[PDB]
């Protein structure tokens, strides 16, 4: 029992006959909010129940309403990598630069959580490579930290900077060289990563680098 309200219930746990037989009868219910502030598409969205997401998208729903925490149906999809769910909001127009409290975007949450097809369906859907969180951190800080070279080409493909600062100055290469990402390191520099950009303890990425990383991307870049 997630919600105070049937048809969500309905929709978490994937009863799409109910579901549908409730909403039918009552069309009011496919809108009707809950103690989250969520409807059945967020619900629907949560559990990944895509013939639940298609059904209350055709009927007509909104696709863009917040939760109490501020998560679209986008944000949600995109998290919970329903990668068929995400396409399905896409063609309904779901706003792919949409912020929830913390300041993130759906493709914030692909970046973090490794959604490689999901992320590349967003940047289609028009999603802003370079959007800063509440942290100034971008989907690229967070493939560079987490060392992810696939979702680093694609952000690349798709014209992602690689030199946005953090509030803590730091850009997504002095991450990848303090959490020793080597080859996403000698990646990031290859295609213009700053070894000049200092964070706000006064360090390059070069600086940052442990072993001999510093060195060896000083010479890609200085010779």
């Amino acid at each position: 029992c997630v919600s105070n309200l049937m048809v969500c219930n309905l929709a978490y746990s994937g009863k799409l006959e109910e579901l549908k037989e409730s909403i039918l009868a009552d069309k009011s219910l496919a809108t009707r909010t809950d103690q989250d502030s969520r409807t059945a598409l967020h619900w629907a969205c949560s559990a990944g129940h895509t013939e639940i997401v298609e059904f209350l998208l055709q009927l007509g729903v909104p696709v863009n309403d917040k939760d109490d925490a501020g998560w679209s149906p986008l944000h949600i999809a995109a998290s919970a990598g329903r990668d068929e769910i995400v396409k399905a909001l896409l063609g309904k127009g779901a706003q792919v630069n949409a912020v929830n409290q913390n300041g993130c975007t759906p493709l914030h949450y692909a970046a973090s959580k490794n959604r490689h097809e999901i992320a590349v369906m967003l940047l289609e859907g028009g999603a802003n490579p370079d959007a800063k969180d509440h942290y100034e951190a971008t989907a690229m800080h967070r493939a560079a930290a987490k060392g992810n070279l696939k979702m680093i080409h694609i952000l690349l493909y798709y014209k992602a900077s690689t030199n946005i600062q953090d509030t803590e100055g730091n850009t997504p290469l002095h991450l990848a060289c303090d959490e020793e990402r080597v080859e996403e390191a000698k990646l990031l520099v290859s295609q213009g990563a700053s070894i000049y950009i200092e964070n706000k303890e006064e360090k390059t990425p070069l600086q940052v680098a442990k072993g001999g990383l510093g060195l060896i991307l000083k010479r890609m870049v200085e010779g």
